[PDB]
């Protein structure tokens, strides 16, 4: 009973935060083995970021320059380098919390959990999606770069994600952890605006088939629809076109409820047209797209 | 940037957690120093839980009955007593991972983490609050009694909450560590329906504030009101009245956003009054109420 934007446990990711410290800049960093990873713009003063080069910048760095610290312990470092936008400290100690763990770059529409550090330690954590246009909306503040975004398959951490920047537009972004952005983001101080910012139509129906599990019926009606129907309607809400990749990750969601997925896709549509009228799904008065059918399969069957 | 429904890290929690095993029932435990604590309907059958006389249940049972299981390792039960609706079960050894710990009974109103668990494995974490009815809208399945709530303090967890039952509404009902209940719930499976839910109004407010901070403004008008006034308004749509305690609670956000309790207060009674016209504040089309003004501040200043 109920559903909630839940989390993974953040344990595991706990136990690989560390504090990193260039010159006068002070971010986090992911220590995994005898790595650790972190946003490149450690190296630059707030004057640097206007238009940085972060090759020269780097040359006037040394393995003594960087400061990591696990919680109240000093990490010697024993090589440095920069693998696109993320900096690589090599240090002489493997972490002995390090977790199985994987690197993996997630798709739009992929939702992961963040937990916010300031100073390598651990504030909070919430779950997030990485919207079409490439940005995350997060709660970051000045000194969360290099918080980190992940997923967790029983054992197995799979990092999609380190915070390095705040858009004017108040919204987020940052990289693999491989250093690449999501998007056209670069890490510089300059007009970047976001693109549209479009509605992630197979969350949006996985949410639905969460709320029919959970008892909110009232949206349920009597039409069915066609995907390309569907999709007229999706385009001018803003909402991410529905394919049939879209329509067989719903498959065991339809089996589960009963309801074909395009049945759902039409009280989707009179949800659009029509608006809420002032009711609830899931104690939300919007659509939720920041779930995913494997969210909500895994939330809805108590997966450890 | 941005503000989200966060959770506290659950690393400190996730250490804690065991399985407990009586007869062919299993839960959830917590396992702190060398005492694991877990709800007493474990020693249940289904048969039993529409009127169980836990004394004599509990007669029947010895040390040997109650498995507990610490990821893959046995501990060893060397004693065992019941305190209210909670069973503590003396075990041999002290959990090594036993973090700084309290145990708290909190109010109406007042927000914890939930780190929701299996057969002793955390499966998420969220962010609750326990409502005015002193019934908490979690997100709990079959095999999650057990799972706890709390607050962190720096390296101080105060425990608040344990999960015991799902109310026929949907709704969870739960006890504080001494096995207390909070609100009227008893551990049976009988007829419970659950109060007026009412809003907490300290909440909303506080989140509004949160909102200023992040850049949404539009909901801020020209008016003031008195905190008779409010609570005239509040009272019809079902808000808690006001007090002087919770205006004074709100100073430091007032004094942050230079916004008076009671303008903003004026800006709630509008909202109430008009509602918001098909526009969100932080991403939300309705009120948000399960942020206290503790955790806007910490959430906009950035407390690990
Ligand atoms: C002004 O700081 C930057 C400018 C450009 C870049 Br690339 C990076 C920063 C960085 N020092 C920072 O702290 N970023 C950030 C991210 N999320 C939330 C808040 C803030 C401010
Ligand atoms: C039917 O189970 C009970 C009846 C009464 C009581 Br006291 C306790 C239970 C318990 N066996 C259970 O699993 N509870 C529960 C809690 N949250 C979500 C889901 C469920 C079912």
């Amino acid at each position: 009973s109920g559903f909630r934007k839940m989390a993974f446990p953040s344990g595991k990711v706990e136990g690989c935060m560390v504090q990193v410290t260039c010159g006068t800049t002070t971010l986090n960093g992911l220590w995994l083995d005898d790595v650790v990873y972190c946003p490149r713009h450690v190296i630059c003063t707030s004057e640097d970021m206007l238009n940085p080069n972060y090759e020269d910048l780097l040359i006037r760095k040394s393995n003594h320059n960087f400061l990591v610290q696990a919680g109240n312990v000093q990490l010697r470092v024993i090589g440095h380098s920069m693998q696109n936008c993320v900096l690589k400290l090599k240090v002489d100690t493997a972490n002995p919390k390090t977790p199985k763990y994987k690197f993996v770059r997630i798709q739009p529409g992929q939702t992961f959990s963040v937990l916010a550090c300031y100073n390598g330690s651990p504030s909070g954590v919430y779950q997030c999606a990485m919207r079409p246009n490439f940005t995350i909306k997060g709660s970051f503040l000045n000194g969360s770069c290099g918080s980190v975004g992940f997923n967790i398959d029983y054992d197995c951490v799979s990092f999609c994600y380190m915070h390095h920047m705040e858009l004017p537009t108040g919204v987020h972004a940052g990289t693999d952890l491989e250093g690449n952005f999501y998007g056209p983001f670069v890490d510089r101080q300059t007009a970047q605006a976001a693109g549209t910012d479009t509605t992630i139509t197979v969350n949006v129906l996985a949410w639905l088939y969460a709320a029919v599990i959970n008892g909110d019926r009232w949206f349920l009606n009597r039409f069915t629809t066609t995907l390309n129907d569907f999709n007229l309607v999706a385009m001018k809400y803003n909402y991410e076109p529905l394919t049939q990749d879209h329509v067989d990750i719903l498959g065991p969601l339809s089996a589960q409820t009963g309801i074909a997925v395009l049945d759902m896709c039409a009280s989707l549509k009179e949800l659009l047209q029509n608006g809420m009228n002032g009711r609830t799904i899931l104690g939300s008065a919007l659509l939720e797209d920041e779930f995913t059918p494997f969210d909500v399969v895994r939330q809805c069957s108590g997966v450890t």
